[PDB]
């Protein structure tokens, strides 16, 4: 049986003699934008999921991008895709015209 070659361990804070062990290892940021890209005056728009560190839960946000602290609970990976999902099917719906997703991390 060979299942240790595909199995992976995910990084944690190890644990002091006081603390327990807390996994998440870093602040996992994912931002996605949206945009007509024509000479129409469309106000792109951004969204943001977020997991902190050392905190399993999701978070999202969705003001509006330049040319405050309004987070709500996401509750967990697939919640979030269900999420970036609609907001991406509302968007062009909403749009009537052309638009994209530019997608970035970290």
């Amino acid at each position: 049986v060979d299942v240790e070659k595909y199995a992976k361990v995910e990084k944690s804070i190890k644990s002091d003699d006081s603390q327990p062990t807390v996994w998440p290892a870093h602040d996992v940021k994912d931002d996605y934008v949206f945009e007509c890209e024509a000479g129409t005056q469309y106000q792109k728009t951004k969204l943001t999921i977020l997991q902190s560190l050392g905190d399993p839960l999701y978070y999202g946000k969705i003001q509006p991008c330049k040319a405050h602290s309004n987070w709500f609970i996401i509750g967990s990976k697939t919640d979030a895709e269900r999420v970036v999902n609609q907001y991406q099917e509302l968007v062009q719906n909403e749009a009537k015209c052309p638009v994209k997703m530019s997608h970035s991390s970290s």
